[PDB]
């Protein structure tokens, strides 16, 4: 018998992993599908004179 | 050790642009302006005197 001096790596099976999932489906607004840039523009377009 | 442990697995990539739907524009107007009437004086001085 003698001091086993087995050493060890108590660091767990957790394995760190500082890397987020990555926001795979989270691109802000998945690309902001918000309103159209415009929907009209012909102004003062009447007729009679 | 961690023989293949994909520890901290994140996101191999990204990318996609925001919704910028149709921006309508400005049609003209004034089909056939011609303020409806008989241009000039239909009639030749109506038998003067």
């Amino acid at each position: 018998g003698a001091p086993g001096a087995p050493g060890s790596q108590g660091a767990p099976g957790l394995q760190g992993a500082p890397g987020a999932p990555g926001s795979q489906g989270a691109p802000g607004l998945q690309g902001a599908p918000g309103a159209p840039g415009s929907q009209g523009a012909p102004g003062l377009q009447g007729a009679p004179g």
